[PDB]
């Protein structure tokens, strides 16, 4: 058991409103360093087979605006990160988010806008998130941009990400990341190490637990 009483209820208030929308959900492990991440990835590359394993190198640029939702794209092609990299490292922020913006949904430009619950387990490393991410696909209709008045914050995280599916309904995702508020040597940053699970499908709480309980025998 690693919810109380009064967390259990809530994260199945959380799961109802999850499968009532764009929302998603996101069981976030703290305190992950590299023996961490090393040791989750050789776990699951074992049991998980190779049609349910995903490896993806990209850059994610993140720009914040004043009522705090963020404008997310990921650059997957090592070719178009390294054009951004040097054409807009001695640029403007104003510049920067106007390009970012303008940009149109490849199968190697990956959009989505957030807009805007948390909660966070007492005796455990974990955090529950659930927040509202609305894709910009381009094989569907795209919803309207948002307006740019130039005080964005750009926030450009180099990740490497392993995705590996256990179930129909959930996914781990243990990404190598590079932090940084500037472009300049960006992937000589210290690497921070995050550690999610998260859910393709509604799921019981129960079987959430479960989940939980394998990931933390690997962590401790």
């Amino acid at each position: 058991t690693i919810f109380s009483e009064n967390e259990y209820n809530e994260i199945v208030e959380m799961l109802r409103d999850y499968s009532n929308d764009n929302l998603e959900f996101e069981v976030s492990f703290k305190n992950i360093n590299y023996p961490n991440f090393m040791r989750i990835t050789e776990h699951y590359i074992n049991i998980t087979p190779e049609n349910k394993i995903e490896s993806n190198n990209y850059l994610d640029i993140s720009l914040i605006f004043p009522d705090k939702n963020v404008y997310r794209v990921s650059l997957f092609n090592q070719e178009q990160i390294g054009e951004f990299i040097t054409k807009f490292s001695k640029a403007s922020s104003n510049d920067i988010s106007r390009y970012i913006v303008s940009l149109d949904p490849s199968d190697d430009i990956e959009i989505v806008y957030k807009n805007r619950k948390l909660i966070g387990i007492d005796n455990w490393a974990i955090t529950i998130k659930s927040t509202e991410e609305i894709p910009l696909v381009a094989g569907k209709s795209k919803i309207s941009k948002p307006k740019i008045t130039g005080s964005e914050r750009i926030m450009y995280r180099y990740k490497t990400r392993y995705s590996f599916t256990i179930n129909k309904n959930s996914r781990i995702d243990i990404t190598d990341v590079k932090s940084s508020p500037i472009i300049w040597k960006l992937m000589t940053v210290p690497s921070n190490y995050e550690l999610e699970l998260e859910l393709i499908n509604k799921i019981d709480i129960n079987t959430l637990e479960s989940e939980l309980l394998n990931v933390f025998m690997i962590i401790q």
